[PDB]
């Protein structure tokens, strides 16, 4: 069985820390209790010829703890010393070093506000100190990052909640997201516009070392450019991140799988699954038995595949976006070990619905029968599978809202209310369908949406305040556009409204840099407020909210912009509550099924919860509510229309 890559156990901690040891100050040191375990393998079975540790036989002194069976080091596959092992090497602009001459090298760089790239489990990392300004404005220039937050390494946890410091500390050692003000030493520049920072600990015996010495936060962000594949190879850091990179703390030990830090809410709320959680299985739902292999591709960002078999489910790290050069290599290679350590051979391939996804191009390259399940019914089902909902369970109503993804017969959708079960998806009703103006630049420039909600719902628009740097423009071209459907196709969006509502408040930048920015904005400043009474509401008409009654009410209701953010947030799960209960009630259905990437928004699902206490609520917890859990939603579909027998 191979179990998840795992942090430094306090034991291997007191072997590198006590002086005269052979692994004192030994920067690989592993055991049979934690330690690199899936980054490691090149196949199976989990012996040292088919490990990266094959460039490394071991000496005398490590042969009776390997051969021993009283030592917490028997078949440690990874496990070496100084003498026979990987060494540290520094390498510098016209510098070079080794073993401890190197990570004093390095120390010393992070100590005068360098950038340095250091060697993880996973992948790279692009470290500075996270107190240092100037250090901080320039990563995010070298990386292009330009606002998305960066997260930081702490040395302890002292001074954070009690269940963030469980999380923390855990095998998995996730970075976990926490109220910023718990943090006062971080510069502004870690998550500006955000009320939350994702922290974590040293989980490496490479960053116990580092930040026993630095004693500071230090940045620590994937080691590649922006939206391109974490270098993994020495060779590929080196060439990707000379740029970047003041420095790097190398290693001659392979990387043979990419890894990235999972993060997880202080809540428990699973926000990306990978490091120290992959590869383990995880039960299909009661009903689920005798499934046969099926590979499921997942969605195009955020990516994660999924392999079903049997009474289990499997889903791989996350990938990220396979528009980018050279995901599709990270990702061939991680099914590759996958399917070598399952023995997993798929007789099926699912994918999304959307014709124009990387994904949906990769499967007609298979030779396997290929079928295909609807973006939110996927995100749907995704739910009621980690909720353990039997296959025989009974419909829901289900609330799926997101950016977009492709509905029925051509829709773009994303914020849809669903009558569904793991074979069946019907829509029933949600919100009204809105044109994105220059179609892909509607996610990137949020005034785009409130001009096409304007010129939808609001009389007279140019005359407020809220709408100004769009009425002094020429905005009457884009709107000759939009009414003859040019490059501006229909979209229910809750993302899109969101980011309409943000650009009214002025709370992001005219141009977004990363995805979902306008959206952590609003939340970040409306969860500022406690709550606040206010006279906003979108109200039902038939199966849809009524935006027009919501922009007249919420425009004309001045308030500090912290109170306007919420009211917006309130009004929405009220709207929302009101229709799931018609819908459900007028069916007999008892259960409420929540998902998408919205549903990450905590005041979101907290105003949803106090509207709908009357039903059965099923939130995601254990997997992303938004396209990372999409693979497994995508699964139990093709499981359950085969256990039918269709
Ligand atoms: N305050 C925060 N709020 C939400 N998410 C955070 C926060 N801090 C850190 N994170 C997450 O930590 C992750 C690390 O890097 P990310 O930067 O997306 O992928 P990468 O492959 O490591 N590099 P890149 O491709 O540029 O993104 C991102 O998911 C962040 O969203
Ligand atoms: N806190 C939030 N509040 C509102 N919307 C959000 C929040 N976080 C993310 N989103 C939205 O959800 C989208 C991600 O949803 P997901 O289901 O993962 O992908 P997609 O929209 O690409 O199918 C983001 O682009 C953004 O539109
Ligand atoms: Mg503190
Ligand atoms: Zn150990
Ligand atoms: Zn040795
Ligand atoms: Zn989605």
């Amino acid at each position: 069985q191979i179990v998840p890559d795992a942090a430094t156990c306090p034991a291997c901690l007191a072997e590198m820390n006590t002086p005269g040891e052979r692994r004192y100050r030994y920067p690989f040191i592993n055991c049979t209790h934690c330690g690199p375990r899936f980054t490691i393998i090149r196949a199976m079975p989990y012996d040292r010829p088919f490990t990266v540790m094959a460039a490394f036989p071991l000496c005398p002194a490590c042969d009776k703890e390997y051969r021993d069976p009283l030592d917490r080091r028997f078949h440690a596959q990874p496990v070496a010393c100084p003498e026979c092992g990987p060494y540290l090497e520094w390498v510098s602009h016209g510098e070079h070093a080794e073993q401890e001459a190197a990570l004093q090298a390095a120390i010393a760089q992070l100590k005068m506000g360098n950038i340095v790239a250091i060697k993880g489990i996973g992948g790279f990392h692009l470290a500075c100190d996270a107190r240092n300004s100037n250090a901080v404005a320039t990563l995010r220039a070298r990386k292009h990052r330009p606002a998305k937050p960066l997260a930081v390494m702490l040395p302890v946890a002292d001074g954070l909640p009690d269940a963030a410091r469980q999380l923390l500390t855990t095998p998995a050692a996730p970075i976990v997201l926490v109220d910023k003000k718990y943090v006062p030493e971080l510069c502004d520049d870690i998550a500006p516009g955000l009320n939350e920072v994702g922290v974590m600990l040293p989980a490496n015996p490479l960053q116990h070392l580092l930040l026993q010495e630095l004693q500071c936060p230090l940045v620590m962000t994937s080691g590649n450019l922006s939206g391109k594949p974490p270098a993994i190879s020495n060779e590929q850091a080196l060439e990707d991140l000379q740029g970047i990179a003041d420095g790097f703390l190398i290693h001659n030990r392979d990387i043979v799988q990419r890894m990235d830090d999972s993060v997880v809410r202080e809540s428990g709320e699973m926000l990306r699954r990978s490091r120290g959680y992959v590869p383990d299985a995880l039960a299909l739902p009661p009903g689920f038995k005798n499934v046969p292999p099926v590979l499921c591709l997942g969605a195009d960002l955020k990516n994660t595949f999924c392999l079903v078999r049997g009474e289990q489910v499997v889903l791989s790290q996350h990938l990220g976006d396979l528009s980018d050069d050279g995901i599709q290599t990270q990702w061939r290679e991680a099914l590759r070990l996958m399917q070598n350590i399952y023995n997993f051979t798929p007789q099926y391939v699912v994918h999304d619905a959307h014709p124009g996804y990387v994904s949906c191009q990769w499967a007609s390259e298979m030779n396997l029968p290929t079928q295909t399940v609807l973006h939110h019914h996927a995100h749907a089902a995704a739910c009621l599978a980690e909720h353990q909902w039997p296959l025989d369970g009974g419909d829901v109503i289900a609330l799926t809202l997101d950016g977009i993804g492709m509905g029925e017969n051509g829709a773009l959708w994303g914020g849809e209310c669903l009558r569904v079960n793991y074979r069946e998806c019907e829509h029933l009703g949600g919100l009204p369908a809105v044109a994105l103006p220059g179609g892909d630049l509607a996610a990137k420039q949020p005034w785009r949406n409130l001009l096409a909600q304007c010129l939808r719902f609001v009389p007279e628009w140019q005359n407020y305040p809220e709408t100004a740097s769009v009425a002094a423009a020429n905005w009457s071209v884009l709107a000759r556009a939009i009414e003859r459907g040019i490059n501006a196709p229909l979209a229910s969006s809750c993302g899109r409204l969101f980011d309409a509502v943000a650009a009214a408040l002025g709370c992001a930048p005219a141009t977004l840099s990363y995805e979902g920015e306008a959206a952590c904005a609003l939340e970040a400043l409306a969860a500022s407020c406690d709550g606040v009474t206010h006279p906003v509401t979108m109200p039902r008409v038939d199966n849809q909210l009524d935006l027009a009654t919501f922009w007249q009410q919420w425009l004309n209701w001045q308030a500090p912009v912290n109170q306007r953010a919420w009211a917006f947030h309130d009004a929405l799960a009220q709207g929302f509550a009101a229709l799931m209960r018609e819908q459900a009630t007028m069916r007999g259905i008892t259960t409420l099924v929540f998902s998408g990437g919205v549903i990450h928004n905590r005041l979101l699902r907290a105003r949803l919860a106090h509207y709908l206490a009357d039903f059965t609520l099923l939130f995601p917890q254990s997997l992303p509510a938004g396209d990372g859990g999409l693979s497994l939603g995508q699964g139990v579909i093709a499981a359950a229309r085969w256990l039918a027998g269709e």
